[PDB]
């Protein structure tokens, strides 16, 4: 029959006050001949009322495919309450259900510290600035990195690790030419999580 | 029917002529009607004979499981050669068969830089030392760390990073009490890579 998948949202999405982050209960495999399909959400087993369920869709297998969004409020998601999608279709023989939360465990705030390249990349054409992140629980997180005002987009970040103390840690390098790090131009590494003050912090390298 | 999975050395026995790479052919899910399997072997295309076939093993699903392992040579492996495996069971249809070798790609050799512990981490109990491997291709490589002969193990290094130039990079951080770092003990990063001479180098740090 009908199966189920429900997605969380975007993790830069929770951490920015100014966006609104929404959690998507998709039901796929739905037939011709039992085409309704009925969403409840609940939020900590309360049931709510404002979600916004697209009009069904038919897809190339000759099934349809239905969404429902949730608007998540900021600090809702970030205090771990859990959303429920409960989905009814008279093909089923009970209803489906499935929560998602924002990942579970004791929040750690990230240490970051910034390394300059070292002597022997001095001598290449190119060299790398690094972010070190560390120490930081749960993984979810983002790195950028600008220069004055502006982002600077060549860069690369590792996905988190897990340390041997059960917190996260990662590496950012940004690639810039000796062009513009000779000039004493300021870059710095940008990070969001949700363990900061404003989930927001930076760091600066010249 | 049966199914077959080939599964590639482990990448270090490739790196080390010490060691014995061997390319392992699973079948699973064959028949009780249908138990005799036969395995036959090509290099490049070549029909070859001294692979090593396990006897047949019953699974708790009731089904057989069988495996023949070949053993490659170190420097066919690292020269591209194509492993076959060609699997042939009278439930079958035809003969199943599956072929690997080493990961395809112009070789680039690792540079690898080391960073102390920033001044702003020298403030707690424990440092990290940080060995920066960047460049190379393909993505298999291994790293570890060493002081006086003997192995550091209390280290952590992320996945390889697919780069913008399509070459990799990783990072690896060694954690050690400043007891042992400010005593001036030399720490060693060493890196196997297929590209580098002898497919080693290492770096020190102090
Ligand atoms: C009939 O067709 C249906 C529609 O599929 C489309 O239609 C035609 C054109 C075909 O050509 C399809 O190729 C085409 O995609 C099928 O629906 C699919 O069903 C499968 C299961 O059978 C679903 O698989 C599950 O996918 C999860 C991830 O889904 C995200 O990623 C997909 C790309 O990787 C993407 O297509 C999805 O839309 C979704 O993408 C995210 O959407 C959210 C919310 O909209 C966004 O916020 C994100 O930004 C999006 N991110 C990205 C990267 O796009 C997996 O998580 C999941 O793995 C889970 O299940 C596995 C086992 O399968 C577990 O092991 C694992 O632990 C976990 O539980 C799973 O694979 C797929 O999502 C469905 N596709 C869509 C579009 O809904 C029908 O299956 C098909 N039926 C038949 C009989 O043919
Ligand atoms: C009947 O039972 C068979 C035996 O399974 C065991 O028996 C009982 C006790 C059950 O309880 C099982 O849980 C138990 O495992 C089943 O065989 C399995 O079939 C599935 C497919 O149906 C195979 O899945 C494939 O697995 C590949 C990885 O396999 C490695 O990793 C497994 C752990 O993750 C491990 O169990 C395997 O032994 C193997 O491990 C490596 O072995 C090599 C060589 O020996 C070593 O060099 C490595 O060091 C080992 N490494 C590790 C980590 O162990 C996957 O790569 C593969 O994903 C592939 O297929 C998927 C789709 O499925 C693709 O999407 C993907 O792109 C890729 O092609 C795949 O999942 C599984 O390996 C089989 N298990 C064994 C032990 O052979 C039967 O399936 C089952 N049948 C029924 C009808 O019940
Ligand atoms: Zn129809
Ligand atoms: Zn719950
Ligand atoms: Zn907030
Ligand atoms: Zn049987
Ligand atoms: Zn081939
Ligand atoms: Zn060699």
């Amino acid at each position: 029959g009908p199966s189920v998948f429900l997605f969380p949202p975007k993790p830069k999405d929770t951490l920015m006050i100014s966006r609104t982050p929404e959690v998507t209960c998709v039901v796929v495999d739905v037939s011709h001949e039992d085409p309704e399909v009925k969403f409840n959400w609940y939020v900590d087993g309360v049931e709510v009322h404002n979600a916004k369920t697209k009009p069904r869709e038919e897809q190339y297998n000759s099934t349809y495919r239905v969404v429902s969004v949730l608007t998540v409020l900021h600090q809702d998601w970030l205090n771990g309450k859990e959303y429920k999608c409960k989905v009814s279709n008279k093909a089923l023989p009970a209803p489906i259900e499935k929560t998602i939360s924002k990942a579970k465990g004791q929040p750690r705030e990230p240490q970051v510290y910034t390394d300059p390249p070292s002597r022997e990349e001095m001598t290449k054409n190119q060299v790398s600035l690094t972010c070190e992140v560390k120490g930081f629980y749960p993984s979810d997180i983002a790195v950028e990195w600008e220069s004055n005002g502006q982002p600077e987009n060549n860069y690369k970040t590792t996905p988190p690790v897990l340390d041997s103390d059960g917190s996260f840690f990662l590496y950012s390098k940004l690639t810039v030419d000796k062009s513009r790090w000779q000039q004493g131009n300021v870059f710095s590494c940008s990070v969001m999580h949700e363990a900061l003050h404003n989930h927001y912090t930076q760091k600066s390298l010249s």
